[PDB]
């Protein structure tokens, strides 16, 4: 599913992501924009052989199982395919664990490089939330 901007903001808020660990909704929407362009089916293979899955490009090295990332963990206790669903619940629950892991949203390099420090409220501006 390719979400609209406000549509994703609303779904993220529904699932408790707004201000989670102090990160406002616009930070989450901005991260999803640059990770997946709001496409739940996005996948990308990393140099190390792991793969990133879903709207927030969650990595199989630590967070989900895809059966083909040697030496990896599955700390969200989910198949990586769960992260590609039109229903964002699995991605949101796993992102909550990732953002709690010590480095906040810096876990998402694209968030650090493209969202951090910017006017992230632009991403939810206008939305009925
Ligand atoms: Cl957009
Ligand atoms: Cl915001
Ligand atoms: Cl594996
Ligand atoms: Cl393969
Ligand atoms: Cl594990
Ligand atoms: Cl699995
Ligand atoms: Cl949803
Ligand atoms: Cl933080
Ligand atoms: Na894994």
């Amino acid at each position: 599913k390719v979400f609209g901007r406000c549509e994703l903001a609303a779904a993220m808020k529904r699932h408790g992501l707004d201000n989670y660990r102090g990160y406002s909704l616009g930070n989450w929407v901005c991260a999803a924009k640059f990770e997946s362009n709001f496409n739940t089916q996005a996948t990308n293979r990393n140099t190390d052989g792991s793969t990133d899955y879903g709207i927030l490009q969650i990595n199989s090295r630590w967070w989900c199982n895809d059966g083909r990332t040697p030496g990896s963990r599955n700390l969200c206790n989910i198949p990586c395919s769960a992260l590609l669903s039109s229903d964002i619940t699995a991605s949101v629950n796993c992102a909550k664990k990732i953002v709690s892991d010590g480095n906040g949203m810096n876990a998402w390099v694209a968030w650090r490089n493209r969202c951090k420090g910017t006017d992230v409220q632009a991403w939810i501006r206008g939305c009925r939330l």
